[PDB]
């Protein structure tokens, strides 16, 4: 193991932690693109975490990596992904202004204010995971276009919209909600209301109304998967796949805003399998 091994495998380590989803699918990349993933995405994940004095070091690190990817530089922030980033840089075309636009929208995050309508929302969505689909899209891809960018973008904002539906529960005790106050008043729910007495119909036709949105856009994102390289064409279906398959989780579980649903490692194996099969 040289030293730069174990930046990535750190990476790895942050990545299998946080998303057994996505860690389970692109482990199964050539090994040049998996390692690759796992930088960007520890990256991605320390500026989601990082609440501001590590999100600015965060920020001047890539900065710098954007500047001169070819000198050593001494970072502020976290050294062993920081080093990783920096060596994908160093091949791959990496989308800066994508990370500045995630680290903005977590800054912004600071003075939450609920959304006021779904294009709030949908602009949320972009700013913490179309972003991310834009930087990975150099990886996944041979040679991209804005149709690449386009669909791995779209894919991104539905991943994170089926993260909401996943933690209204989890996000409620913390103080925040997703869902806008439009379509909270357009089908009269009060979160806390349904947080305190359980499901009614009023959240389940809006937990349902998000959902479609979710689902439509999956669709049209397996529909050009082939934007995406061979090799990685499977991966993102399987990715995708085993995440949406939560939206069925959630139901199967009463759409309960007590417990984090979650698909068990055989049903993802299922999903691997017919898959694989397909291709």
């Amino acid at each position: 193991m040289t030293m730069m091994d174990m930046n990535f495998k750190y990476c790895h380590k942050i990545m299998k932690k946080h998303s057994k989803s996505f860690s389970y699918a692109f482990d199964l990349l050539p090994e040049d693109q998996r390692k690759a993933v796992w930088a960007i995405y520890a990256v991605c994940r320390k500026i989601d975490d990082s609440i501001i004095q590590f999100l600015n070091q965060i920020k001047e690190d890539i900065q710098s990596i954007e500047k001169y990817p070819y000198e050593y530089h001494h970072f502020q922030s976290d050294r062993r992904i920081m080093m990783a980033l920096q060596h994908v840089a160093q091949h791959k075309n990496i989308a800066f202004q994508s990370f500045y636009n995630l680290i903005d929208t977590v800054y912004k995050d600071q003075h939450f204010t609920m959304f006021e309508t779904d294009a709030e929302l949908f602009g949320y969505c972009y700013g913490v995971a179309g972003t991310v689909g834009e930087v990975l899209t150099p990886i996944l891809s041979d040679h991209e276009t804005h149709q690449t960018y386009d669909v791995a973008r779209r894919l991104g904002e539905s991943l994170q919209l089926i993260n909401i539906l996943r933690d209204v529960g989890e996000d409620f005790e913390n103080e925040r909600i997703y869902f806008s106050k439009q379509r909270l008043k357009q089908y009269e729910v009060d979160i806390a209301e349904v947080y305190q007495n359980g499901v009614n119909n009023h959240y389940i036709d809006l937990w349902e109304y998000y959902a479609a949105i979710a689902e439509k856009d999956f669709r049209d994102v397996m529909d050009q998967i082939k934007v995406f390289s061979i090799e990685a064409q499977p991966i993102i279906e399987l990715a995708a796949r085993i995440y949406i398959e939560i939206l069925d989780e959630v139901r199967q579980a009463n759409y309960t805003l007590h417990e984090r649903v979650f698909v068990e490692k055989r049903k993802k194996a299922k999903l691997f399998h017919e898959i694989n099969s397909k291709y």
